[PDB]
């Protein structure tokens, strides 16, 4: 069926956490696959595992944790999801998306989403960061949504617009501090399109998607961009271009999950740093 | 699972409502976002609201009544639902198409279909109706249609043809009934994408659908016209082009379903008097 | 739900079939609609109706006898599906692709797939017969995979890459024994997408097919192509051009289930000599 979850259940998760941490976060992180480092640079930590947490869904991918961490990143409070969910292990939106939610209660008003992505756009080479400008959600197309449902009125509006849900602002400040850092490549910046999975794009496919004016291509992040543009939070996100997908038929190797995880630890101080020094920017 | 209707239910219902009215429609139409209205010309009217007739579902959306009702417009025994059904409301493709066959059942034989649009085509202005063409089945795409599951042979064949579903005959006849209105603006005509919902497009997304040749995108009529064609019914339908989408990230506004229902009010007397005057060819 | 059959449950299936026949395959062939006649070039063969094998689904498309056949063909043992499922049938990808993981686990190392398919390359004639070099999983971008739920390790890894899903050598042998059986028309070979079904494609939706590189459409294979690389099966497949698709508006006719079996008897002779042949090579 829809959407389980009554505004009672998110309500009554967000007292468990307050009664158990003084931690008050503004902001919240998600980190994708070969993201989990990110969570290592906090101050004054505190770690809930998902099974301890009320109504909490469970990671079941490698590289995902699956520990909710309160912390003080470069002095702004912060709250972090060392792990996501996927629609690929079996959860309906609604469950991959409930984290959100619970945000927006604990008094959150900014979130920022990472994920580990295939690269369509040419210029784009393995250990790039690319700002998410905008999405396209093909699940979406065909009525998967997590907004799919009754509409809870104390969320949201029932039609939200999607046009601006990439926080301009934040952008302009991420191509700031990028050159502060002295970085000697550019930060990328473009359209992130996501697809169900857990299967590799074939050649077809992948050409498709980049003639779609898609640049890079992943398995999560837009679900839980809808919800939280729907409930009114600032998002701001960025894919690590993992790898280059297969272009031609010709193809040397193939995808696979080693070389995200491999990427990520490559560019996991060049992106921690990156996100720290963010957190000045609010 | 798959259709939980059985031909006896859609009999049932046909033959509940053949007993509390003397009204025998031969014309079936159905209104969309701010398109109530056309209801207010019917004479001889009988309302029945969805939630007393047995086996219907119910509008949820504002700016769907959810009522039935029988009457004559233009000498035309019709019969109207003021209000549908979506998919991003929570019903599957075989509840939102219920209606449909019970038409069929009530010996209906035309179904007029009519939505809200957002148009995708520059040329369009808002305010502008499109005749339906043809459509883009994006749900269908990923095995979500109202078809699914074993075929009841009492309403059609297991694979039915669409390439001619909406019906040429009566698109020659809307517009040559334009002509006599005296309008100042052309009739516009075009492809159809429906989408799941219920969050309007992103800026990729709406260049994306563009590309694929759509001339105007919306978050329902399709379903219906599938089995309206797979039950023998002569289908016609058009689009209210409510909005421009955006299509560049220097974006100004976003859209929102109150633009939507303030531009139903605006036509309200133009595409009233066009489907008044349009009953009266057959 | 996800997955519902258990690692077990294939087992106990695939030894209901060794201790019910001495046959030992090690080619598994999938026929498609009107392919059906594949199964008569069988010596020694034994058949199994899919009602009578412990955990199997059923056919229920005209067209698919729904019969298990072992045997020998052109000296190759081999087992033969009669007839397949999809998911227009109300079958969850699961349950569509439950045989192909009980072949694993009989001992098959090559799966051959086959189908009825819509020809979108215009250079297509009726009657050609087009080798899959690669798909569009159109189903796959919204979620809806075989795969989706919690990955079974004993068959395969969590993200399996699909590129060099269509075997390479398999195609370079398919295309010199074609020039053995002196052809008028040479082997097409092409991209095959697949959509849910069960209407047939509305002129929009071809242009739109095509324009994403698809050479063919049709309402099945993928999944099982997606499972039986995850397995670690040799995968080989190809399409009967049943039909040219409509592609204008000023369309004669409309496609027909009886159009596709027709064209199956028609190329029964030429397909049925084409396999039996590439049995040789393995
Ligand atoms: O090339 C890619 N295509 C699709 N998803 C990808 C790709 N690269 C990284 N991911 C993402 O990382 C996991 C798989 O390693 C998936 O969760 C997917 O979202
Ligand atoms: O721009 C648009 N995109 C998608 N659907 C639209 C658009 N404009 C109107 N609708 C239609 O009207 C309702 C929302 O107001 C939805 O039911 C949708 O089908
Ligand atoms: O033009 C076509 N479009 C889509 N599927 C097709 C087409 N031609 C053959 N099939 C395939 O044959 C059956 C219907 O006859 C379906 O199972 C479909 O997979």
């Amino acid at each position: 069926m829809q959407n389980g979850y009554t505004y009672e259940d998110y309500q009554d998760t967000a007292k468990w956490l307050l009664s158990h941490t003084e931690q008050r976060p503004q902001v919240a992180v998600i980190c994708g696959s070969g993201l989990g480092g990110l969570v290592n640079k906090l101050t004054q930590a505190q770690t809930f595992d998902y099974s301890e947490i009320p109504n909490f869904p469970e990671s079941t991918v490698p590289g995902h944790a699956g520990r909710l961490v309160f912390g003080i990143l470069n002095g702004r409070a912060c709250v972090m999801m060392q792990g996501r969910f996927h629609m690929y292990e079996g959860y309906p939106f609604w469950k991959v998306t409930f984290p959100v939610r619970v945000f927006r209660l604990l008094g959150v008003e900014t979130l920022v989403v990472t994920n580990a992505a295939g690269g369509l756009n040419p210029n784009f080479e393995v250990g790039d960061i690319m700002l998410i400008r905008d999405h396209i959600n093909l699940p979406g197309f065909s009525g998967e949504n997590p907004l799919r449902g009754p509409n809870e009125e104390r969320f949201g509006v029932r039609f939200p617009a999607m046009s601006d849900a990439y926080d301009r602002d934040m952008r302009q400040k991420a191509h700031s501090t990028w050159k502060q850092m002295g970085e000697q490549r550019e930060l990328q910046e473009g359209t992130y399109v996501m697809l169900g999975g857990p299967n590799f794009e074939t050649v077809a496919e992948c050409r498709l998607l980049r003639n779609l004016g898609a640049d890079a291509v992943g398995m999560s992040t837009v679900p839980e961009v809808i919800v939280a543009r729907h409930c009114g939070l600032r998002v701001f996100g960025f894919s690590l271009i993992t790898n280059k997908v297969i272009m031609d038929t010709e193809s040397q190797g193939k995808a696979n999950h080693e070389e995200v995880l491999e990427a990520g630890k490559q560019a996991a101080q060049k992106l921690e740093q990156f996100v720290s020094l963010l957190m000045a920017s609010i």
